[PDB]
């Protein structure tokens, strides 16, 4: 019953090279990894069928667009890691419908941007990895400030590698009265 494509462990799966998200993963496996995937993008309703993840990881991947809805159907996920990854597009509405959420990290993606309210409707969520990218200070991003204000989770201290002027410069003591627009 363990994909083709995965290596099933006691209560884990990890996949490898796998050319495309499988929906007939057992239901006993609480955690899904996938590294070095052959598919290019994560379309939305992937993992509806399966429900029973706490725990996702995608590692060493290199996709086009995450789009909106890809995570619908995942109740119980409580932590979702996306790290060293080649993304291209994150969508607003990508993790609409995680409200069991706790920890999400999308560390060391080399990102320029992320889009408005991509962390709206997270609930529980308690921490937020957002180190190791390519943040560009932009008037964009500029809710960004605001959400890092009047956010619950934890967020360690992320910087904007340019304008080259502001290259460094630290994302979470950024204000509003600080950039123009
Ligand atoms: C986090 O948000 C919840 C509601 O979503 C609230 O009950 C809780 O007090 C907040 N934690 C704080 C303010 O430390």
């Amino acid at each position: 019953k363990c994909p083709a494509v995965c290596t099933c462990s006691k209560d884990n799966a990890l996949c490898e090279n796998a050319r495309s998200i499988p929906r007939t993963v057992p239901p006993d496996v609480i955690s899904l990894s996938f590294v070095r995937s052959g598919f290019t993008e994560i379309s939305e309703g992937s993992f509806l069928f399966t429900p029973s993840l706490q725990l996702l990881l995608f590692t060493s991947n290199s996709f086009d667009v995450i789009s909106d809805d890809a995570f619908i159907g995942l109740p119980h996920l409580e932590y979702l890691f996306i790290e060293n990854n080649n993304i291209k597009s994150i969508s607003r509405h990508t993790f609409r419908g995680l409200k069991s959420l706790i920890h999400l990290s999308l560390a060391n993606n080399n990102l320029q941007t992320l889009p408005k309210d991509i962390f709206k409707g997270l609930d529980s969520l308690t921490n937020v990895d957002l180190r190791g990218n390519a943040f560009n200070c932009d008037c964009k991003l500029k809710w960004l400030v605001e959400w890092l204000g009047h956010t619950n989770a934890t967020v360690e201290d992320i910087y904007c590698e340019g304008p080259p002027e502001y290259k460094k410069r630290k994302i979470n003591s950024l204000s509003p009265k600080d950039f123009d627009c």
